[PDB]
């Protein structure tokens, strides 16, 4: 029985925790980290920590990630404290401004210290946010990559070829938060909610300690040939950076109600098969999601280029 | 007065959280207090009464000291009050022992709980883990002194951290539940103060079992626990609480009432009674709390 953390730090990692509360994510217990304090009093997360509260005053940041690195680094101890006893830690954040990208490598040094099986899920700030919050986002994931097992990077900007071309700049940040859900969820209902196959804690352990740099693509159907609609979307995800092909190890989650039968499930095996990396390690494991009706949710994580 | 008024407080960052769990798992019967003792962070906490007094002892010391006043009128009225910095050390190391002479002042049952780190996880300067237990030991009638290394004779390194959050919160609830949570067999909160007052050290040990022998069988895991460090034989003050199902029998009971008294020192005083948890199914939960020598 696999111990889940999901921490999500700065603005954008707490509204994102919100989301995943709100649509529902269980067996995982879900910690907000902030330098405001305001902010942090409409999180719904379990675990609420506001951090350099005199550095900051409950104000945040201001963009300045050694900021967030030395008020992070300064609760360093109460942080460990609230993830001691966790299997696997999940540390989400946008990066560019200075909460998240600064404290996300803390946060992920202990839990790898730890020795929690240690995953980030970042974004890329939209380039339309300025070349400041770019450079420093870039540090950031630097940074973060060497305190992960596996780091999962969402391009933002990638994130407008998805969805509505009429979206607003609230719409692109909810899909934003949706997307580190699916990140989140994609692999963690692996474990808490298998369906007919099992990919438990030890095997996720296998594939993803110490795998690096990942991309993550997403794909979803309904009705005749759903499984490979569905995969074909996800291999094919904007997300994915068109690198699907060169990726060497490879988890892929397939969600659908409690009648996805082995046949669809093997379908969109086949299909992801074909299109990896002749040498690539691919795991496929399955969730029950009996809130989906009659559509199924692939979910690709591509590491190992 | 009648129905025991018990205080929880739980200080520091590795104390707030401590309570704060014990509310996740639904602790009835107490009222609940988080006090923060660091400038630099707030741990949230849906404690009913909350004191941001704000990782070194002295700094969490003088936080409290400051805040006196208000901390004595939080604790004003109870009976019981709990007090704990939970796992980790910081400041609330050093608040913790402000908080349990302004309890133990104003005439409250005081019962500190502290935990003495695995050996792996090494250790700060000026020893600053055994100062704060000594400390905290000047001001409580009874510290109970959990000792994290002997979970390990009870395991991996997450297993570990977590069952030494679950005694840790057994610490407060094995002994609560048997003061406010009716059961077959209801003990006297003088009896309770009676052995509790001034007695110093205290340790803990469960043990918990199902089917048949089960109160036995919990009974005798828990006298012989390894948290006990086998002071069992020498304790002059001891509580058991047997936690089961209303359908929890008499002569079962009894069975594991008579096998503590056979474990303990002739001369100890011995304070026994049973927990209603219909949750439990055939599970029983033993606690037993050694105090004395
Ligand atoms: N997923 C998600 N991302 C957001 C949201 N708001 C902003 N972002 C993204 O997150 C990045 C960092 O912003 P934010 O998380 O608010 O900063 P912070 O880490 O809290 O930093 P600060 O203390 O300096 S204000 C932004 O540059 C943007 O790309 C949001 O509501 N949801």
């Amino acid at each position: 029985l696999a111990v889940i953390k999901v921490v999500g730090i700065g603005g954008g990692g707490v509204n994102a925790v919100n989301r995943m509360i709100e649509q529902g994510l269980k067996g995982v217990e879900f910690i907000a980290i902030n330098t405001d304090a305001q902010a942090l009093l409409m999180s719904d997360a379990d675990v609420k920590l506001d951090v350099g509260r005199d550095s900051t005053r409950g104000l945040g940041a201001g963009a300045d990630p050694e900021v967030g690195r030395k008020a992070a680094e300064d609760a360093k101890d109460e942080i460990e404290e609230l993830l001691r006893g966790a299997d696997m830690v999940f540390v989400t954040a946008g990066e560019g401004g200075g909460t998240g990208t600064g404290g996300a490598p803390v946060v992920a040094s202990i839990a790898r210290k730890l020795g929690a099986l240690t995953v980030g899920v970042v974004t890329r700030p939209f380039s339309f946010e300025g070349k400041r919050r770019s450079n420093q986002a870039e540090n950031g994931i630097a940074a973060l990559r060497e305190s992960c097992d596996t780091l999962i990077v969402i391009p933002n900007d990638r994130l407008l070829q998805m969805g509505d071309a009429a979206v607003s700049l609230m719409d692109a940040f909810r899909s934003a938060d949706e997307v580190l859900l699916n990140g989140v969820q994609g692999i963690t209902d692996l474990i808490t909610t298998p369906g007919l196959i099992n990919v438990d804690f030890a095997d996720v352990k296998g594939i993803m300690s110490g795998a690096g740099t990942a991309l993550m693509g997403i794909g979803s159907a309904r009705g005749e040939g759903r499984s490979l609609k569905a995969a074909e979307i996800a291999i094919n995800s904007p997300l994915l950076e068109a690198s699907m092909e060169g990726a060497q190890g490879v988890l892929m989650s397939i969600a659908g109600g409690s009648d996805l039968g082995l046949f669809e499930i093997n379908e969109a095996a086949s299909l992801v098969q074909d299109a990896a990396h002749p040498d690539a390690n691919i795991i496929f494991g399955t969730v029950i999601d009996d809130s989906l009706g009659d559509e199924v949710r692939v979910t690709v994580i591509a590491a190992g280029f």
